[PDB]
């Protein structure tokens, strides 16, 4: 009686199942009057679970728009074994313009086809059958469970095929780079905002993390290539500085040119996981390192080759464009994140910024040591000078020179190294270089003064062992004129305030050393009690 009732119902239920199991075949998105027939057999299929919860007042679980939901996930997981298994011809009919066959491990266009097929399928579940199945919108959204269930067998073929990529890796690593950034769309342009994701980290670029490592290391192999390249170019150009503001050569504008430019790659994945960003941003401060030490090292090779009178202006854009190296880095790692930044990732730069510190310190100290020759043959020439200083003024001679123009007279052969050059170098040097260069060139000068007109008294034999002979004291006279000769070149170093401060420069420990040398022989005006 009413069991061939309850029978008959289930076969109708059972029967539009299997008509929605196959919607998108039984129902062509390109038939307005199909579309309709789609609306009304599911109409017809919410009236009769409707009846069924009235009437058949037992408990029926079947709510509608979870069989429906049900029958859309059918018909989404045969939509993706069509489209798997012909996604050769549907690509080539449709998205093609010149001309095994489903995955390759030579080849990854089947993937690049694949994906383009399934934003068929989403768009078209978006456009098409949502607005058909309106008859539960808080529950039945057929372009949202579209993309969720595409993507899921997506992913799952996709993790499967990168793992056996991973143990081969028959392919440039620009395809396995190129096809990271189509799937990066794909998640974050349909799966990224749905509820089933829209909180955890995604699990797609670790399926790439081996592979984008792999073109780090080959990206790096290519930033060594242009380096040396970008060097001779601009060795060739005699570094002329870029413009007159640019303190620093061509070659330093092209090697973190590129190193950006790299580094933006990275980025345009925009990887959502950090613990694999992190990964990444480590290796590629590998790369920044290993690039600038480079640069580093192939200056210091060749930065005594151009330490001379010829070309004194190159030496000081080398050092520029090592102290540019030192700011641009920080540049870059502020992009890489700054405190953000990976900690072994951020140790890898600090320490690369010492040692590049430490570099133009070696550069700086190379600089000044090309003059030393000059210097110490200025200082004797000035010690010279110094001996024939003596007191003249005993006869109305009116002619005597007075212990300024003394000063002035012994101090003149190393004035053509001041005016000559400390002008020159202020001209051409990174306030932080000309900082570096003075405080090198000063301790020279100290050091020379200190061996030269000081002639320290020698050892002989005394009586049984050796002892220091006791020092010959210069003139009165003398004394005035070395004094001021000392403070007046304190103050060429001092230039105002352009060049060293004067806390600096008092206590200088070479100042120190050349103020007790002198202190032997200025015993003739030295105060007891100063």
């Amino acid at each position: 009686g009413k069991e061939r009732f309850v029978k008959l119902l289930d076969q109708l239920h059972n029967s539009l199942r299997i008509d929605l199991s196959m919607y998108r075949n039984n129902f062509p998105a390109s038939s307005p009057e199909r579309l309709q027939d789609l609306k009304s057999t599911v109409d017809l299929l919410t009236s009769i679970t409707f009846f069924r919860m009235k009437v058949q007042e037992l408990q029926s679980p079947p709510r509608a728009s979870q069989v429906v939901k049900d029958c859309v996930k059918a018909c989404l997981n045969s939509t993706y074994e069509y489209i798997f298994n012909n996604c050769h011809e549907l690509y080539g009919r449709e998205y093609q313009t010149d001309p095994e066959q489903g995955p390759s491990i030579k080849n990854l266009d089947f993937w690049s086809k694949l994906i383009t097929l399934i934003v068929s399928i989403i768009e078209e579940d978006k456009n098409s059958y949502t607005p058909c199945l309106n008859q539960f919108p808080q529950e039945l959204n057929v372009g949202k469970i579209s993309a969720e269930v595409m993507w899921s067998l997506f992913a799952q073929d996709m993790k499967y095929a990168m793992e056996e990529h991973d143990k081969h890796r028959l392919c440039k690593s620009a395809d396995y780079m190129n096809l990271h950034f189509k799937v990066k769309w794909l998640y974050n342009e349909y799966v990224a905002e749905l509820p089933t994701f829209k909180d955890r980290v995604p699990e797609y670029p670790a399926w790439f993390e081996p592979f984008v490592i792999q073109w780090l290391d080959e990206n790096e192999e290519v930033s060594r290539d242009f380096l040396h390249g970008a060097l001779e170019r601009d060795k060739k150009d005699g570094f002329q500085q870029t413009s007159e503001h640019a303190l620093f050569s061509c070659s330093v504008v092209d090697v973190f040119s590129q190193l950006n430019q790299s580094f933006e790659i990275i980025k345009k994945l925009e990887c959502p996981d950090p613990q694999i960003v992190g990964h990444y941003m480590r290796r590629f401060a590998k790369t920044i390192s290993n690039v600038l030490l480079q640069y580093a090292d192939i200056v210091s090779k060749d930065f005594a080759s151009y330490c001379s009178k010829e070309k004194e202006k190159v030496p000081c854009i080398l050092m520029n464009n090592t102290q540019q190296l030192r700011v641009q880095l920080e540049k870059m790692f502020e992009a890489m994140g700054g405190k953000e930044l990976d900690a072994e990732a951020s140790g890898t730069l600090k320490e690369l910024q010492v040692k590049l510190n430490n570099v133009l310190d070696e550069l700086s100290h190379v600089f000044a040591t090309s003059f030393q020759p000059h210097i110490e043959e200025c200082v004797r020439q000035m010690g010279d000078i110094l001996s024939q200083v003596k007191g003249t003024g005993n006869v109305p001679a009116s002619a005597c020179s007075s212990v300024a123009q003394d000063a002035d007279n012994v101090l003149q052969p190393i004035m053509d190294l001041l005016d000559s050059n400390l002008t020159l170098f202020a001209k051409i040097c990174e306030k932080t270089v000309l900082k570096r260069v003075l405080k090198e060139l000063w301790k020279l000068v100290m050091n020379t003064m200190e061996r030269t007109i000081v002639l320290p008294p020698e050892f002989s034999k005394l009586k049984d062992h050796m002892v220091r002979e006791e020092a010959k004291s210069l003139t009165p006279k003398q004394c005035a004129v070395v004094e001021l000769a000392l403070d007046t070149i304190k103050q060429y170093f001092h230039a105002g305030g352009v060049g060293l401060k004067k806390t600096f420069l008092e206590k200088s420990p070479d100042l120190q050393s050349l103020r007790y040398a002198l202190s032997l022989y200025t015993q003739a005006t030295d105060l007891l009690i100063k």
